[PDB]
């Protein structure tokens, strides 16, 4: 019955994927950003320059005030508001209605995006990282308790403006090719995984694999970039610089500040390497790898000049909070969040990025010794 949910995500490139939801009685309709890197369901509830509509508690005959304040700070950008509950639906989702916690955003800073077309956020992670504390049941925990929807969901994000699918409660086998490869969820707070090996153009980075997961590695649909721990980032940028030394780039390009442009249709794709992330498998000593093409970590942007040059931002950035496999990483793939079986599945998506001679891939099995030593404590 999942075809009703196929293609239910829209977005403007780099500004997040959203699904359509209704809250309150009568139903008020909002576009909600789908975020696996947080756990709070929150909507705008007061006018804002970048909001074209918002939740009106006054008009919902099912609203209930919880008389507690709340705030969530993200990587950068933050909001505060007032907790409450109300009935919630997903028109292009399962045909159910749940009473769910909602934070009515009343003040915010650098959170809403000009022209993103979404007005709220759906944190799909676990209660442990909910604010103010872990006793505020996140939306998906409420959905699974109060209905018969099974405890998993899958995301198919398609690159560029953009679209995709959120299959709530199951797997749609027509959204991927090949087999699904699963990696354990190490701890139920973020969607935390263990990268066990990293290769660039088939060349192992040869780092202590604890470096890959220092201090964590997570799957985060709410962040554009692939974010790497400092030492892994420096190692990776060195190998990408070397592979593409045929041409010259500003050093501010490697920091994500300056674009790079080529005459339309002449992007030298062949000089940027593929990146392989090996993920811990489901059986002893076993792993699988996902291959990222340059078309995923060179994200397209708007031409600053009056040209039709193709221009790109570098979407690999340095991190101090661990590895983030962001929307950039997820676009090649169908990603199953099998909460019921504590695992995350990857497969090549039906809408996979296309290179002339290379292809994104999910390949296995691989044998990897001592995968347990790769998690950071
Ligand atoms: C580089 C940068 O600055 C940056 C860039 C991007 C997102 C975020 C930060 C961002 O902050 N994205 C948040 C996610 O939740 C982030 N998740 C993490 C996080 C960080 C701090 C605190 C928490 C708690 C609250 C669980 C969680 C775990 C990483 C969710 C989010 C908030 C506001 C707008 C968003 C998206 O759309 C923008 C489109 C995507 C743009 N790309």
């Amino acid at each position: 019955s999942f075809v009703e949910m196929v293609d239910n995500l829209r977005g403007k490139s780099g500004q997040g994927y959203y699904v359509e939801m209704t809250v309150g009685s009568p139903p008020q309709t909002l576009n909600i950003l789908v975020d696996t890197g947080s756990s709070n369901f929150a909507v705008g509830a007061a006018p804002h320059p970048f909001l074209h509509r918002y939740y009106q508690r006054q008009l919902s005959s099912t609203y209930r005030d919880l008389r507690k304040g709340v705030y969530v700070p993200y990587t950068q950008g933050k909001w505060e508001g007032e907790l409450g509950t109300d009935l919630v639906s997903i028109p292009h989702g399962p045909n159910v209605t749940v009473r769910a916690n909602i934070a009515a955003i009343t003040e915010s800073d650098k959170f809403f995006i000009n022209g993103s077309n979404w007005e709220g956020i759906l944190g799909l992670a676990y209660a442990e990282i909910a604010r103010p504390d872990d006793s505020l049941e996140p939306f998906f925990d409420s959905l699974v308790k109060q209905t018969h929807v099974p405890n998993l969901f899958s995301l198919q994000l398609c690159g560029a403006s953009v679209g995709g699918s959120m299959i709530i409660g199951g797997i749609d086998h027509s959204l991927y090719t090949g087999s699904l490869w699963y990696t354990p969820i190490r701890r139920e707070w973020y969607y935390e995984v263990i990268i066990v090996r990293v290769e660039i153009n088939g060349q192992d980075l040869k780092m202590d694999c604890k470096e890959y997961n220092y201090d964590k590695s997570i799957v985060d649909s709410g962040t554009t970039n692939l974010r790497l721990p400092k030492k892994v980032f420096e190692a990776a940028v060195k190998s990408i610089k070397a592979a593409s030394s045929t041409e010259k780039f500003p050093d501010g390009f490697w920091l994500g500040e300056q674009l790079v442009c080529w005459q339309a249709g002449t992007t030298p794709w062949n000089i940027f390497p593929v990146i392989s992330l090996y993920l811990m498998g489901e059986v002893t000593n076993q792993s699988f790898r996902i291959t990222i093409l340059p078309q995923q970590y060179l994200r397209p942007v708007e031409d600053v000049a009056t040209s039709q040059d193709d221009c790109y931002k570098f979407a690999i950035s340095q991190s101090s909070t661990g590895t983030v496999m962001g929307a950039v990483i997820m676009e090649g793939f169908y990603v199953v969040f099998d909460r019921a079986r504590k695992r995350i599945g990857f497969a090549v998506s039906a809408c996979h990025v296309h290179d002339e001679f290379r292809t994104a891939a999910v390949e296995g099995p691989f044998v990897t010794l001592d995968m347990e030593d790769c998690g950071y404590n």
